[PDB]
């Protein structure tokens, strides 16, 4: 967990929420995405917003899969092997687009990356697919650049 930022750690402990909430008995691709949705100005969010996404929609897609559980377990709530994967692609994600850190934005990339999850079936069926959501994460990055050298202008 070495490079993540202070969002990209929330969206871990939110997906480990999201689990209890609905009495799930493991943390999967589907919580990691439940996690990410609650950041709803940062990267990932405006990524899948302006490919004309929406963040509510998302988790009703989500939800209706993956029902309730019966009783979530008492201790920490175990991560499944591919939740385990998400956020290792995640961190591969950040050092090929040449960032220093491990943002939402990774996340995003390393769920859909991963293919096999709830996560990255729901976002592909909401026409969020990999190469499309990194050049939307990219054209923001270098957008959000451009506005602070206008403030940097003064």
């Amino acid at each position: 967990f070495e490079r993540f930022t202070d969002r990209a750690r929330r969206v871990v402990v939110l997906a480990q929420e999201e689990a209890r909430m609905l009495n799930h008995n493991y943390i999967g691709t589907e919580h990691i995405l439940l996690g990410l949705i609650h950041e709803g100005e940062g990267v990932a969010a405006k990524s899948l917003e302006s490919l004309g996404i929406s963040l509510e929609g998302v988790r009703s897609q989500v939800e209706e899969i993956i029902g309730q559980g019966q009783q979530a377990p008492s201790g920490h709530i175990p991560f499944t092997p591919r939740a385990k994967k998400v956020l290792e692609l995640s961190s591969r994600e950040a050092p090929q687009l040449g960032h220093n850190y491990i943002g939402t934005e990774h996340i995003l990339l390393g769920l859909i990356r991963e293919g096999e999850g709830v996560a990255a079936q729901v976002l592909v069926k909401l026409g969020a697919e990999l190469t499309r959501v990194r050049q939307q994460v990219i054209q923001l990055l270098s957008g959000y650049k451009l506005a602070a050298a206008l403030e940097h202008h003064h």
